[PDB]
């Protein structure tokens, strides 16, 4: 039809292993030259491969940029439906599966995208010692250790041609692939619970450990190694090249019932982008893995209109479920009394371009994250990947100093985050650095980190938070926070200097009701500074012995530098042996 | 002027240190808007960093392709001299110091290059046992052991800031450096005179070595190392991403008196270009280093018109002083009686776009170099930065199979290379891969590989060669081709299988005369294969004791499978203890 196409009648046929990457790509070509709205696969399994997947340049928030190997290039496509009808969908190497870039009205529905090889690596450890731990890999994760006594993960095991020279240059490929296994650090997992395991930490390695093979069995060598035997030791893979759904300076985009099994990044990356739903879909390790994708399951960058992620199971990332927010710019230099130089901070915002003439943006002090004033663009003038020179429309405020920075006033995104599972994940479950109207909804929480997380900072992620209209209202957190890292189960954790702590109000206007809260030790419910006007009522908190009690916690609530904060008596605490009048009574330390 | 422009009078101050990138592109921009034909540095010292350097996707044929922080983005520019009046240039971190790109008519005189920490790293040997080595480095080669165990260079060492937070973001970049620092193998140079040791070979360790910090002094530990005490450790840059001069596209450019001093990569590298000369300038390292370039210093794929090499000196490089051929691409699938698709083979050929309609290809037999037909191309399409798809005029040959190759027809370069000084690199002196009418004149080589290489591939580096009119005359080759590994001063290595060398003429009408020869031992002045027409005559040989003489070698004079080849009565030989008619007489082994 000049309605419906069908990627078979390009090509692509279904479960033989065969690259489907060019048929696709003509059916596409196809579906714009004509109009179609919709590509179907028929169900089955399609393979995609490098070797003749679009090239592009690509910048992509929080995550690496590069050349990229776009297997479907969603670039000016306009009300276009893919539904792969629960295919599966696997990617061999450095794909990008999807960059949807200057599109509209774009809907993905029914399908599961994992890769052949992960990009992290994953052990059974079957022994321990002082500076060791002894591993056991399975086929999965193919690797070698070289002359030099380094573990090195390869992208597969070289099996031989026939044909001789055939062999040299396959070599030479699967030597260059090395890369993209590279690891950072380690982090051991319970086995039974799949998820990292109780008060175990990240391990800082680098990307070379010692190792040896006992002799089916690999000992790697390194000073911080310890980790209970029978666990799995899960790699962290260095890079964020392979984000799963890129979507950029677009519109109107739709997920429903996608599964990303894996990806080398975050699975679902947006920035400047208006109006995006992702429902009835799933991160989520396939067969043979306790990790999905190998940063956060989505996030959000300078997005506008409506955020919504509805029924959504966010589970075994490295990294957090969702963050939504907003993009600081340091100012590296002042020109004249109208015009600086702003840079990108962080290397893996360099190449964000947000800054245009008419624009207004936020003036702010770094070290309180305290507004001077706004202030509207008049020219913008892009210098590289990192520095924009910026002139306003009248000399800014005369307190600016070099080292403050700028964000954009936006329509900040509304965001609805309803029906979700968020679990066994690494990090913590939502950072919410929305200033837009937020609904946090009927979502489970068990996550190590805070389930909760009131972020930003202007003096090393920059990243522009600051809430003004958030309700958390009928959500389950289940033993959330029972790692070591973080400051309580929902926190403020804003980069303002204690100096300023008094003075900013940050966070403002927020209700959390309606929740239950099953908490193994006293560790902060609430961990809250330079937050205004915030009530916490006719929540249900109920101790549990899920997790040893950490003795350094003695106080649910911890309130620094706020106003008008309500912890009402209307709330329920049972199973506590200290009483009510105490359980709910603020301090300002962990105590 | 608007003839003339200053840097200066855009900002640019010699010999502060502070960053001229930016005034040098307002002055580049302006040159190129009034139309000036040159622009002028004051004599001294000018650094640049990344920072405001422009960016852009770049794929640079033999070398890494990527994003490029590129400090004189010479894109589209005519008729246009940058003089440097003999000032410095300083290059901070990864930038490529010059992109020609679409350029015509440029010429760049009178300044140096050098980047303020190499990316090879070099030693003093100051012990060795078995499986290790003792090491002394200068501060010019910063480094750190970390916690594992593993040897890593850096960028330079960390210095505090004062400002807490400054220092983090410090140290999140310089530990991203590491990256380009990165090594692949070591090599032993002898320290007296400033060139790999006498038949040490390159060692491969991988981009990890075990290390520790004697407790001044660093051991690393490998099985394979081995190297004399007091001797020079380099460590060969794994990457190729900073090459010094990229002329791509472009024509009519001229480089005179330049001092290349380093490079991440090779030092000159032109790629699709016509016209170009390189006179009285120099590649050979800065103080305190005895590598120059990280790979080759010059080097031309699929040049046209005049390349001249004129009275340059070309020293310390890790690989050839130049080479001068074209690309072979695969032919990957066989779509119908017209039509193939094409793949780039080696990584660092991809993004390499060479075929056109109207152009005219060779259609060539892989395993023999042999050409099939010539065909002309009605229909070009790439696909990716591998696969292009291509459609002839007439069904190409019904021999052709699935891995043979295709390469363009060219007006293949003039080379013309005379009164260079070739010595202390690496690896071979000249890649004579040029079809077109070959000059090689007083020239003086002193080489550890072989000093002129006849090469050329299907199979590997995919890189067309096979001469049609040399001449190599008066040229002195002092103790060249001392390593272990080659064939000979003089050799033929295309990538010829033994079965077809009989019927294989790659390589025609060369004349060898009045050259002096003086060697050290009886390895191979000429080693040929499938040569057609010859002529080696009026050369001067005379032996020397430079170096000890290696036992595998009995003849100065290697054909097989050639035919036409003259090995002149009237050559001279003195100096041997062999009779003058044996010497002379060709053999088909070492013997
Ligand atoms: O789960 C128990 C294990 O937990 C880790 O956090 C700890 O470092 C190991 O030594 C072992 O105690
Ligand atoms: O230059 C002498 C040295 O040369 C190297 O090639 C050899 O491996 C060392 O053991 C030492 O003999
Ligand atoms: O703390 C913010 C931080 O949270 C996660 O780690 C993300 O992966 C990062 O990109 C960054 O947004
Ligand atoms: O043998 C050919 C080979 O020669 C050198 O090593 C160059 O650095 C390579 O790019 C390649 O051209
Ligand atoms: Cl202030
Ligand atoms: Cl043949
Ligand atoms: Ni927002
Ligand atoms: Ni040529």
């Amino acid at each position: 039809n000049d309605k419906v196409i069908d990627v078979s009648d390009f090509g692509a046929i279904k479960d033989t292993g065969s690259d489907s990457t060019h048929s696709l790509y003509k059916a596409l070509q196809e579906a714009k030259k004509i109009g179609a709205t919709k590509i179907t696969f028929p169900k089955g399994r399609y393979d995609f491969y490098e070797e003749r997947a679009a090239d592009r340049l690509m910048y992509i928030s929080n995550n690496d940029p590069g050349i990229k190997r776009i297997t479907f290039p969603l670039s000016s496509f306009n009300n276009l439906e893919i539904d792969g009808n629960n295919s599966t969908f696997i990617f061999h190497g450095g794909l990008v599966p999807f960059i949807l870039d200057e599109s509209s009205h774009i809907v993905l529905r029914n399908f599961s995208i994992d890769f052949s090889r992960a990009f992290h690596s994953e052990a059974l450890i079957a022994g321990a010692g002082k500076g060791y731990l002894d591993l056991k890999f399975t086929d999965q994760f193919p690797y070698k250790i070289n002359e030099a006594g380094i573990l090195k993960f390869q992208s597969q095991l070289f099996q031989a041609s026939g044909i001789k020279n055939k062999d040299r240059l396959k070599r030479k490929q699967i030597s260059q692939d090395e890369y993209k296994y590279e690891y950072k650090r380690v982090l051991e997992f319970n086995f039974a619970l799949r998820e990292p395991e109780y008060m175990a930490q990240d391990i800082f390695t680098g990307n070379a450990l010692r190792a040896e093979k006992l002799n089916d069995v690999v000992r790697i060598f390194h000073p911080n190694l310890k980790a209970k035997v029978g666990n799995i030791l899960v790699f962290q893979a260095k890079h964020r090249d392979y984000p799963g759904v890129v979507i950029s300076d677009s519109n109107n985009v739709e997920l429903h019932n996608i599964t990303i099994h894996h990806a080398g990044g975050m699975g679902v990356i947006a920035q400047r982008s208006h109006n995006i739903t992702i429902k009835d879909s799933k991160v989520s390790p396939s067969k043979g893995r306790i990790v999905s994708t190998t940063a956060d399951a989505t996030h959000f960058v300078n997005c506008t209109g409506k955020i919504k992620l509805i029924d959504n199971l966010f589970e075994s990332q490295k990294d957090d479920a969702t963050n939504i927010h907003g993009v600081y710019a340091a100012i590296d230099k002042i020109i004249d009394d109208k015009t600086v130089e702003i840079k990108l901070q962080h290397p893996q915002q360099f190449g964000f371009d947000f800054i245009a003439p008419e624009d207004e943006l936020e003036l702010v002090h770094g070290a309180s994250l305290i507004t001077y004033e706004t202030n509207k663009v008049v020219t913008s003038t892009r210098v590289s990947n990192e520095v924009t020179r910026v002139q306003f429309i009248k000399p800014f405020d005369s307190r600016i100093k070099e080292g403050d920075s700028v964000s954009k006033v936006r329509s900040y995104a509304e965001v609805i985050i309803k029906g979700n599972i968020i679990r066994k994940n690494r990090a913590r479950g939502m950072l919410l650095n929305s200033r837009g109207k937020t609904l946090i909804e009927n979502n489970y929480f068990h996550t190590p980190g805070s389930a909760i997380l009131f972020e930003g900072d202007a003096n090393f992620w920059f990243e522009q938070g600051g809430v003004s209209d958030v309700t958390i209202k009928n959500n389950v957190f289940e033993n959330s926070f029972y790692s070591q890292w973080g400051k309580g189960i929902i926190a403020v954790d804003a980069g303002i200097d204690d100096k300023f702590k008094e003075t900013s109000r940050y966070n403002k206007n927020i209700v959390i009701k309606g929740n239950t809260f099953k908490v193994f030790d006293k560790a902060p419910i609430l961990n809250l500074f330079s937050v205004s006007n915030l009530v916490f009522e006719n929540n249900i908190i109920e101790k549990t012995t899920e997790y040893p009690e950490r003795k350094k916690y003695n106080s649910l609530f911890v309130i620094n530098n706020s106003d008008n904060i309500t912890i009402s008596i209307n709330n329920i605490l049972q199973g506590f042996s200290e009483g009510k009048s105490q359980l709910l009574s603020p301090t300002t330390t962990y105590k």
